[PDB]
C-alpha cells in the first residue's frame, strides 16, 4: 500500500533524507516506536541511521537521515502511508 | 506619492490587521527596520540548509515590509510573526518548511489568538507531503497564502503552489500585464486563483534600518494578497477559508491582464483577475468561483473531476476540448458532496471538467437526471416543485458519434439538472445565438453567473470566465443562468 516519491526537478532533490509519512490517525508514540523499529532493523543490516525531526500536529511520521537501500524495509513498516524524498525549496 | 501598487489594489471607493496576526516562512529579517519596528516578532526558528551578513535579510525584509509596513505596506502596522526557512542565498528545503508549518499549529494550540495568515513565499516541484500540509492546517482554520513561482510554467508543477486549500497568486506589473524576470516570469494555469502587483513593488531594504528597495516576484504579489486577506479578515473575522477566497475573486479587477503572454491553452484556465481591497458597501449576496480540473489525458475511462469546497455548493458543470471530441459532462454525487466529471471521446487528446462552485447558505440544492429518452423531443429534465430554482444543465452521451427551470439535451444523451431550494433567490437564463469561433453571454451587473452552457452543431465545449458565458466552436448558441438575492 505504501509508496515512494521523489522531486521530479533532478537539481532540486536531496537523497540521503527522507519524510516518513504515517496514516492520517497515527498517534506520536506509535510514530517514534516506527522511528525506533526502522533504525534498530537498519541496524541488523549495517546502517547508520539519524532520526532528525519526529512530525505531530499536522501530519503523523518522522525526518530520517538514512541511506536509500533501507526505502524497500522502510516501505513494509507498519503504519507506513507514503515516504518522500526531501528536496530544495526556492524564494519567490 | 502613492506607491503604483498600493494604488492598484484600492478600490473604486474606500475609507490594519490588530485583531489578525500574519506568519512569515522566509529568510531571516531585520526586525530593527524602522518600517516594521515594534509590529514583527522575530521566532528565530532555525532549520536552513548549509550556504555553498546584510545579504541574508534581504528578501524577508521586503515581504514584511509589503505586508505590515508603515509608510509602503498593504496592511499598515499588522503583527507579524517570522520564521527562518530559507537561507542567505533564499534556499530551503520541503522538510524544514513542513517543521516551520507544524511550529505555526503549535504555536496556534499553545497560545491561540484571533485569525491566521501563513505567508510562504517559496516554491519547489510538487510535493505530495507539502501539499497534504498546507491542507491539514487550513482543515485547522489557518489562511494560506503562497507564491505561484517565477519559472514561467504551470503552477501546478510546483509546491506549495499546487496544493488545492492555499491561495496560489501570480504577479503582475503596472501595465497589468504578466511579470518577466528577465529570461522567465511569472507561472500561470489553473492552479493561480489571481494575480496581485510584483513588478517594482517598493518596501524596506535590509541595508539599513530607513533605506528602501524596489523588488520583483510572486513573492511580492503573494505579500499583496497576505495584507488584503489580513484586513479582509480584520473586517470580517468569522470568513471560512472558501468565504474569504470567493470574497479576493468578486472584489478583483476582471478582465485587465492581456492573456497573449501565457500559451495559448493555459489563457483560458489562468484567471484574468488581480486583487484589490473591498469596497466600503460590502445584505448577503451570492458568490460564485469557476474552477478548471486537471486534464484527463488520452484515456476514456479516468475522466477529468472537477470539485468544490467543504462549504461549497457545485451549481453547475462544463466540459471543453480544444479538437472537440469529448462525451460531455455529468454531476454525479459522491461522498454526500457533488462533483463535476468530464467524458472523453474516441481521437480526443482529453478534457476539462468546468465546474461553478458557489457560497449557498440556508439553502438545499439536488442533481436531477434522466437518461437518453431516443425520441425527436430530445433529452428533458425539470426541477418540478415551487421554490426550486434551476442553476446548471449537464449533459454527458454514452454514444461513440451522434423554457424556465427545464435542461434540454440530445436525444442520444443524459440530461443533468441542478435544483436549488433558496426563498430568498432570484434566477434568470440569458441566451445569445449567431450564424464563428466564439460566442459570449454575460449576466448584468448584481447578477453572478451559476450556469453556463451550449445549446444542443459541432461545439468544442462551454465556460464561464467570470458572470460570462463562453461557448467555442469551428448554429451556435450560449446559455447562462444568472443568480442573485432578493
Ligand atoms: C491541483 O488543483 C488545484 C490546485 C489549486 C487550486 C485549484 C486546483 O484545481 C481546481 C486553487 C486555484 C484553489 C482551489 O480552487 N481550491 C479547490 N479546492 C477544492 C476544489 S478547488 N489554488 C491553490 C492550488
Amino acid at each position: 500500500t505504501a509508496t515512494f516519491h521523489r522531486c521530479a526537478k533532478d537539481p532540486w532533490r536531496l537523497p540521503g533524507t527522507y519524510v516518513v509519512v504515517l496514516k492520517e490517525e497515527t498517534h506520536l508514540s506509535q510514530s517514534e516506536r516506527t522511528a525506533r523499529r526502522l533504525q534498530a532493523q537498519a541496524a541488523r543490516r549495517g546502517y547508520l541511521t539519524k532520526i532528525l525531526h519526529v512530525f505531530h500536529g499536522l501530519l503523523p511520521g518522522f525526518l530520517v537521515k538514512m541511506s536509500g537501500d533501507l526505502l524497500e524495509l522502510a516501505l513494509k513498516l507498519p503504519h507506513v502511508d507514503y515516504i518522500e524524498e526531501d528536496s530544495s525549496v526556492f524564494a519567490q
